C-alpha cells in the first residue's frame, strides 16, 4: 500500500530516518538498512571527523527534544566509502541518501565535487540549516548566499540532489526561496530541520538542560509539527512538479504521516521519536499508516497525496 | 512578592493579557481591569475598524492555538477615546498600554503622531510582527524596512514606546536586531507574537481548520514556550539595560511565567491560555508563581529575575 516512487526510484514505504538520528556509524547504518524504513540518509558530514559540542547536548522532553549535537560525524570520506560499497552490494531496494554539511561553502563544493567524481549512484542531501555550529548562521536563512552557492553546484553536479531547508514563517519567504529553487533541475526539498535556537529550562536548578550555546538548542517533535506541516505545504504549492518533497517534523504516529503526506511530502523522515524508540518505530508507523488509509478505504498514497482540503 | 517596576511605573504583578486576547471592547477591557491582571494592553488597533478574516479563524488545540484573526478591532479612536477617560479616573494602579498595528508605515505614524499629540500618559506598544493579514508580510523580519521606520519614529514620539516583535531563530538575526534597537530610547521589546504561518490539519476531514489563508494561522500555546523562552533570553543578553522586556509565549503556569522571569521578562503576556481559560487566570498564575517563590525562599521577583543558569 506504500509503495513510493521519488528521485526516479522506487521505495517500498517512504519513511526514513532524519539526518542526525541512528546514523552516525556503519552499525547504526546497518541497523536502519534491517528495519522497515523505506529508504535511510547518513549522519550530515564534514570533510574532517568532528566531535561535536559538549556535553549534555541532547534531551528528550515530553512535547519533542532539545539538542545541539554540533555535527559529530566520522568525516566525510567515511561516509563515501559506505555507501560506495553498500551500492555494489545491490543489498536493498532504493538508494542510500547522502547527507552534507560542509562547515563553509568551499567545503560543501569540495565534497559535492568529490560526489560527483566518485560513482556513488544514490542521492545526495545539501544542509543549507544546521542551527547548532557556534558562530556558524543557517545558510538558508540568507537568500543571496544561498542563491550563489546552488548556481555553482549546479555548475558541475548532475546527479540526484535535494536540500534540506529551515522553517520559515513568512510567505514571502516561501515566494522567494520557491523562486531561487525553481530555477534549478533540483530533485528536492526536505522541509523541516529543527526550528532553531530555542530553549528549555529545569526550573527547579534554575538552568538550562544543554551545554553548548548557554542552553540555545534545535527544538523538535511534537512542538514543530504545525511548522512542519506548513513548511512542506507552502512549499508543494509553490515549487515546479520536478522538485518533490520530502516532509519532516513531529512525525511519530501514522496519523502525523498521514498529515505531511495530504500536505504534499512525498517520503518522510523521523528524527525525534526516532531516537526515542529506535528502528522499531518503522514497523509501528507503517502498521499505523496502514490502518489509516485501510479505514478510509485507500489502497495508495495517491488516493490522498497532496489533497489537503482547504475551508 | 510580585510587586514590579516597568517603563518607570509600578504595577502589582508583572502579568497581563496578550494583545489581542479579551480586549477588543471596552466591556472586554474593563473585565481585565476587574481581574488580578497586573496590566493590561488593547487590542492592536488601526486607523479604520476592521472585521478581520472569514470564519472559523481562531481554534484550540491540545497544544496551544492557531488562528488567523485578521486585525479585527474597533479603530483607533475607540481606543484613544477609551485610554484617555480611564488615565482621568485614576481608577488602577499603573498605565493601560495601546496596541497599534497598522496596514503601513503611515498609518502607524499617523496613529503614533495622534497618540503623541494626545493626553495619553500610559504606555504604546507598536506591533511589527502580525502574521495574519492577507499579503502583509511580518515587518520584523525586514531590518532594513523595521529601523528606518524606527528611526522615523523617534523623530516625534517622546512617549513610553514598546515594540512587539516575531520570533527570531538565528543569532546573527538576534544580534542584528538588537543593533537596531538599541540605538533608539525604546522602553521595551516584548518578545513573542504568536509563531507564523503554522498549519493544523483535522486528518479525518482531511482538511484544515481555519479558514483564511488556507489554514495558515498563527501559533499560540505549549508549542511555542522554547522560542518564546529563547527570544527573551537572547534580547536579554543583548539588549541596553535601557530597553526592558516584555516575555510572551507558552505562559499557563506559575512554573511557565517563572522559566520567562528567570529569562528576564519584567513583564509577562498571557495571549492563548486567556482565551481558554477567562480572566481568572491571573488569580490563579500569581498564586502557581507565589507559591513556587515561597518554596525558594524568594520575596521578590529581583531574587532571580535574569538569573538562569547555563551549564
Ligand atoms: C539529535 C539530532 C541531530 C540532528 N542532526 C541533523 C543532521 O546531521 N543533519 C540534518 O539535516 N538535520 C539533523 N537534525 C534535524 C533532523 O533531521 C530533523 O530535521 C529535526 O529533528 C525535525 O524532525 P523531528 O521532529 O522528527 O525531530 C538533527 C536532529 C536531531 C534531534
Ligand atoms: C486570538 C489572538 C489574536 C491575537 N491578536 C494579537 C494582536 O492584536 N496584537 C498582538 O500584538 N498580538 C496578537 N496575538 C498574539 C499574542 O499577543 C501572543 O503574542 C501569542 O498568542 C503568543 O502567546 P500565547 O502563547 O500565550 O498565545 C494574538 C494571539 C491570539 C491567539
Ligand atoms: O548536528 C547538529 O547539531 C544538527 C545538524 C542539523 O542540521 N540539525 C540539527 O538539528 N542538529
Ligand atoms: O489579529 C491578528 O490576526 C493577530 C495580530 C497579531 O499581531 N498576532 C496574531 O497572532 N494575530
Amino acid at each position: 500500500m506504500l509503495n513510493t516512487t521519488f528521485a526516479n526510484a522506487k521505495f517500498a514505504n517512504p519513511f526514513m530516518n532524519a539526518s542526525g538520528v541512528h546514523c552516525m556509524t556503519i552499525e547504526d547504518l546497518e541497523e536502519l538498512k534491517a528495519s522497515q524504513a523505506g529508504a535511510y540518509i547518513t549522519k550530515s558530514s564534514t570533510l574532517e571527523k568532528r566531535e561535536g559540542n559538549p556535553l549534555p547536548r541532547y534531551v528528550d522532553l515530553e512535547l519533542g527534544s532539545i539538542a545541539s549535537m554540533g555535527l559529530p560525524n566520522l568525516g566525510f570520506d567515511y561516509y563515501l566509502d559506505y555507501v560506495l560499497k553498500n551500492q555494489k552490494e545491490n543489498a536493498q531496494e532504493g538508494p542510500i541518501f547522502f547527507s552534507i554539511a560542509g562547515m563553509s561553502a568551499a567545503e560543501n563544493i569540495a565534497m559535492l565535487k568529490k560526489i560527483q567524481e566518485s560513482d556513488f549512484s544514490g542521492i545526495t542531501e545539501l544542509n543549507l540549516s544546521c542551527p547548532n555550529v557556534p558562530g556558524k548562521p543557517q545558510l538558508a536563512y540568507d537568500f543571496e548566499a544561498t542563491e550563489k552557492l546552488l548556481k555553482e553546484v549546479f555548475t558541475f553536479f548532475t546527479k540526484p540532489l535535494g536540500v534540506k531547508l529551515p522553517p520559515y514563517f513568512d510567505l514571502v519567504h516561501f515566494d522567494i526561496m520557491a523562486e531561487i529553487l525553481n530555477q534549478f533541475p533540483l530533485t528536492y526539498v526536505n522541509s523541516v530541520n529543527s526550528i532553531g535556537n530555542g530553549l528549555f529550562i529545569d526550573p527547579e536548578a534554575e538552568s538550562v538542560v544543554i551545554k553548548p550555546k548557554d542552553g540555545f538548542g534545535g527544538i523538535g517533535g511534537a512542538y514543530i509539527k504545525p511548522t512542519a506541516l506548513a513548511n512542506v505545504r507552502a512549499f508543494y504549492t509553490r515549487l515546479k512538479p520536478e522538485i518533490q518533497i520530502i516532509g519532516t517534523g513531529g512525525i511519530e504516529t501514522g496519523q502525523d504521516a498521514f498529515e505531511h503526506l495530504l500536505c504534499g511530502a512525498t517520503m518522510l523522515q523521523i528524527g525525534t521519536a526516532l531516537h526515542k524508540e529506535g528502528p522499531a518505530i518503522f514497523d509501528r508507523i507503517i502498521k499505523e499508516l496502514e490502518e489509516i488509509m485501510n479505514q478510509k478505504g485507500y489502497q495508495s498514497i495517491a488516493d490522498f497525496h497532496g489533497k489537503l482540503k482547504s475551508l
